[PDB]
């Protein structure tokens, strides 16, 4: 006996999980730099507001 | 098949982590290039400053 | 063994929308290093200029 197309099956998800999860924090990351690089854009046009 | 159930319970898993990080990836996406506008208009005002 | 094939389609669809997440993060990340770099870049010739 063999439950082999399960037991792929679960593999694949277990893959899919994994790849997943690092996706997950790899987009987190790059939000929390997108934002920090939006507000240092902002930062600088706000000095020069300022000198105006 | 239990282990057939179980696979599928954690595909369902796979796919809802894989969408967030997608939305998320693609809201990064578009900041960073705003970001990266943004910072053009600093540079652009500076070059071309009295 | 339709479980299981569903379960399985399932997760491929789960991995290749992560793997695009993952590429799509890596180029927010790349776009938000140049931001930012071009962010000190404006603030610098501004200091210079004053």
């Amino acid at each position: 006996s063999s439950n082999a197309k399960a037991d792929q099956a679960s593999s694949d998800a277990q893959t899919a999980n994994a790849k997943a999860d690092q996706a997950s924090n790899d987009a987190n990351a790059a939000r929390s730099d997108a934002q920090a690089a939006k507000d240092d854009a902002a930062r600088a046009n706000q000095r020069a507001d300022n000198a105006a």
